[PDB]
């Protein structure tokens, strides 16, 4: 599924993904697409921080969703 990723420099990008996902499999898709290293990536869904070791279906991510990404 499709999903969009809002970055705080105005860019949006889109990432294809399963809801069985780890967060961390998201940010090295992040970083393979942007070239942002994980470790600076905050990623944030409906007011949550999320968590590397659990999945995209955990926060109840959905296709079209969209998440926040914010650089440490």
């Amino acid at each position: 599924m499709q999903i969009f990723v809002k970055t705080l420099t105005g860019k949006t990008i889109t990432l294809e993904v399963e809801p069985s996902d780890t967060i961390e499999n998201v940010k090295a898709k992040i970083q393979d697409k942007e070239g942002i290293p994980p470790d600076q990536q905050r990623l944030i869904f409906a007011g949550k921080q999320l968590e590397d070791g659990r999945t995209l279906s955990d926060y109840n991510i959905q296709k079209e969703s969209t998440l926040h990404l914010v650089l440490r």
